[PDB]
Order: structure tokens, then C-alpha cells, then sequence
């Protein structure tokens, strides 16, 4: 349940560096770009590695309802293995990088200038969260 | 050692491009460089010259256009040490290049040449290169 508050939002070319360890029997974890600390706040990005189902789900949340799910190729995560993730906020969308390779491109659905908070949750052991 | 390392970038880079350079500074290194150049041709213009200097304990940013070097900028201190590995991000944005070293933003180098003119990434000097990734 890590929260990084982002007053004045994030301007494009923002890099999110997420370093951590995947627990040995972890189910799934998530990184969300939300518009506020409130519960029903809109999710500009929902990045959801799911090891139980062996997938990685991208989505957004608007007006309390989830949008269409996108999925990337395979799972660049392993139970008991560390990981580094970049989330590059561009004009065209979000570039998710895992390890040394770009994993998926999630095109914008909500205005990027609405993101007010970064939340990291789930079965993840967080080492560091940096925003450049 | 992987120097001089060259990564050719036809069709350029669009903004919000992240350059990840990882390597080791050898035990008796003097200085090394990372250049965002406009072509493989000799004496090609340098949109960015990122120049860690361990012998003089400085880090110099500059650009080169039409064969002439611009004015040098300098960052705070040297986030590099002989005998220690390093990671550097060069975030090509709309306003310029954000140089991140380790866990901290180090310096912002405003554009002097059009960002869309960069055609090559070169890494040279007293550096033992681990990887150059472009996202």
C-alpha cells in the first residue's frame, strides 16, 4: 500500500522506476495512476501482473467502472525473483518496460494531466519507487 | 570494454525517449562520454555531449553544431567513482534531456539542436560498458 502523491500532476516524459521482489507464492500485484486519494477516484493506468493466472493485465477505471482489458505477451515476472519496471508517460500513452525490454504500450484513455497519485499494492515486496 | 559503442537510430527518437546506460568506471579512468549525434559521418553535430571527468572531478554537458562547440554547462559534483558501477538515464523530453544518475535527478540540459535530429548514440572513453538500452 505505497502512495506517492503528485500535486500538479505529471507532465509527459515522466519515468516511474519500480524496483522490488516477487514473493515466492505471490498471487498478483498492481501499480495504479489514480486521480486522488478517494476510493472511487479514476485510474488513468492499472498495471496488474497476475502470477496465479500467468498474465499481465492493463486497464483503466472511469466513473467507478473498469474499461476494456489489454494484455501483454507472457509474464516477465517470476515468484521469488526481483524485478525493475519503468512506466514512461509519453504523449501517445504509457510504455511499460520490464527488465531490459519494452513489454507493452497502453495508449491514453483518460487525460494524462489528471493523474494525482501513484499507488503500488498487492503481493509485491517493494524496494524502491522513483519518479523522474 | 564495449567502446566505442554505437547505437544507430534511423527515424530518430520521439520525445519521452529513455536512454539507459549501465557500466563500470575502470580503476584508473580519466573521463568518458555519451553523445547524441546526428549521424555516423565524421564530425557529425552533437545534440548532446555528456562528459563525466573523473580526473578533474566534474561533469560537462555541451553541444556541437557546424563543427563548433557550444558553451559548457556543469552539474553538481561527480556522481561517478573509479571502481564503482553506475546507471544513467537520459530522458529525452520536449524541454531537453533529463540526466538521472543512480536514484536522483542530476541535471537538465535544455535542447540546443532539434531533438528530432539525433540519429546515433555513442558511448566512448574510459568506461567499461555493461548495456545501452533505448526505450
Amino acid at each position: 500500500p505505497h502512495k506517492s502523491s503528485l500535486p500538479e500532476g505529471i507532465r509527459p516524459c515522466t519515468v516511474l522506476r519500480i524496483r522490488g521482489l516477487v514473493p515466492p507464492n505471490a498471487s498478483r500485484f498492481h501499480v495504479n495512476l489514480l486521480c486522488g486519494e478517494e476510493q472511487g477516484s479514476d485510474a488513468a493506468l492499472h498495471f496488474n501482473p497476475r502470477l496465479d493466472t500467468s498474465e499481465v493485465v492493463f486497464n483503466s477505471k472511469e466513473q467507478g467502472s473498469w474499461g476494456r482489458e489489454e494484455r501483454g505477451p507472457g509474464v516477465p515476472f517470476q515468484r521469488g525473483q526481483p524485478f525493475e519496471v519503468l512506466i514512461i508517460a509519453s504523449d501517445d500513452g504509457f510504455k511499460a518496460v520490464v527488465g531490459d525490454a519494452q513489454y507493452h504500450h497502453f495508449r491514453h484513455r483518460l487525460p494524462l494531466a489528471r493523474v494525482r497519485l501513484v499507488e503500488v499494492g498487492g503481493d509485491v515486496q517493494l524496494d524502491s519507487v522513483r519518479i523522474f
